[PDB]
């Protein structure tokens, strides 16, 4: 019960790592600005918008609808 459930708990941890990946965004989003902004040199131009965030989230949540339904499938595959 530690191979699947802990792979699921690891997938939960990948989910936590998905939350931590989510928190990685906030690590990109929140951990980037605290009080003052610094000057850095970049080669590529970032996007960071509403149709790219809340949509990539709405696509993520849409991915959940699939993943959570896959986690519900996994929760379906958990017991059954």
């Amino acid at each position: 019960m530690q191979a699947l459930e802990k792979e699921l708990a690891q997938n939960e941890w990948e989910l936590q790592a998905l939350e931590k990946e989510l928190a990685q965004l906030e690590k990109e989003l929140q951990a980037w600005n605290c009080i003052c902004d610094i000057e850095n040199c970049s080669n590529m131009a970032p996007l960071y918008s509403d149709q790219a965030l809340k949509k990539k989230l709405a696509q993520l949540k849409w991915k959940l609808q699939a993943l959570k339904k896959k986690n519900a499938q996994l929760k379906k595959k958990l017991q059954a």
